[PDB]
């Protein structure tokens, strides 16, 4: 009856609230995703509870096991009834789980420190000096991983090869990474949380060049999940309430620092 | 055995061939989704005909007879198996038709002469002088018909009560329309068709202010359709792998007159 909705802690999707530790259950958490699966939950009129992603992960597939980690995990092996994350729509997540149409639109996207000398993927991966990477276990680095486009490809090359890893467990480690290397780092990251980090202090970063790719982010569901319907029309009705822009708007623009 | 593919002539998605009248089949057609079809027809490997929707709509359920007309209809009442289109993924359209993960992204926007003094929907709506209207049978006409955000409301209760009508029945009108019109006139269409007429001559209309909404493009079969699967598949495969990028910039961009 309460379903268990996976997530991940991500600024600023799902985010313990200040005074959160005197709270229990889903009043812990702030943010898109938080919101998001409120409405949800109120449509399709469920009771859930906000769990977070053990290992913390969105979701990739080990070459080797073939398990899915990440809530895509939690999902396939039927440890969540939903995960309600900006878990980005791909072809080999749709062959495991559902996905509702997108509730959020999005690219990869280069982070760079403030002046670093790198205005697209393209000046990335004609040098070396400024090192890149992106997150682990996300559609980011499986998007590269799997690129023909000549440019991606030679950036897939330099991160696949890059030591120590440039790959991230976190996109709180990537910012961190770019903030702290003095230009040298650049996080290959989506925009949403590009465009997120730039509206926070220490103002520090920012979002260069195009996205990369077109792409959105979905509510997902184990495949063939009753639940994976009323999801969908949830967050088709969400998205023409206009209430996922104003939830875009509250937790980026609003509050926005910089 | 061949599919018939519901799709609407609308560029540049779908276009005569200049020699048209000399070719049969899918030969007659070009544009984004005709390249589009015929990938996804390569990937779902089957063989198909492109249709042209005979009353040249997206499609929309009449209010009184409920009847779905437009590519919606001809999926709706089974004449076709899928349609390739700039069609809106929609709440009311996923209730009677499945579609494939967004091919494209858009959002509602404005088009006006370039010269118009309006830079918004406020703008438009604060204000008479400037016409404006949208697409008839087409989520954009609904978008505003059924906001409850106090603009667009107001911007709604300005078009469905205009004389004439602010609404036209094809995209080309609108533009011709605004084009025609001293800037009196504005056109809210999706970004796509907006974006591609700024590109063609005589390169006097322009995209303006941010989108109103974000939305996308579905490719849609008939609710429940086997084919779906396959589709959506072929969808977000020829996503990641570029293909919609490349498609969008050979019909917008590359041949950009602007
Ligand atoms: N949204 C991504 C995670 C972040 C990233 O990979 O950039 C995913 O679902 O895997
Ligand atoms: N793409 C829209 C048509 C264009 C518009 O309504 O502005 C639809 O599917 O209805
Ligand atoms: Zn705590
Ligand atoms: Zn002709
Ligand atoms: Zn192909």
């Amino acid at each position: 009856r309460t379903i268990v909705v996976t997530t991940i802690l991500e600024s600023p999707y799902v985010m313990y609230k200040k005074n959160h530790e005197q709270l229990e259950g889903n009043e812990r958490y702030e943010g898109y995703c938080v919101d998001l699966a409120y409405e949800i939950a109120k449509h399709v009129r469920i009771k859930y509870k906000l769990s977070i992603v053990g290992d913390g992960k969105y979701g990739a597939r080990d070459p080797e096991t073939k398990i899915w980690n990440g809530m895509v995990g939690e999902l396939v092996y039927g440890r969540a009834d939903i995960a309600v994350a900006p878990l980005t729509i791909t072809l080999v997540r749709e062959e495991v789980i559902d996905f509702s149409k997108p509730f959020m639109s999005l690219g990869i996207s280069i982070m760079i420190k403030k002046g670093t000398p790198i205005e697209s993927a393209e000046d990335l991966a004609k040098q070396t000096e400024i090192a890149y990477g992106t997150l682990d276990s996300g559609s980011t680095k499986e998007f590269f991983r799997r690129s023909k486009i000549a440019v991606y490809e030679k950036m897939w090359s330099y991160m696949k090869s890059a030591e120590p890893s440039v790959f991230t467990k976190t996109t709180a480690d990537g910012v961190a990474r770019v903030r702290k290397s003095k230009g040298k780092f650049a996080f290959l990251l989506e925009s949403t949380m590009n465009e997120y980090i730039e509206q926070r202090k220490p103002c520090d970063t920012m979002k260069v060049g195009g996205n990369l790719d077109s792409k959105g982010y979905g509510v997902a569901t184990p495949k063939g999940s009753a639940l994976g319907n009323a999801v969908n029309l949830a967050v088709l009705k969400l998205n023409e309430q206009g209430l996922l822009d104003k939830l875009k708007n509250k937790w980026w623009y609003d509050k926005g620092e910089c």
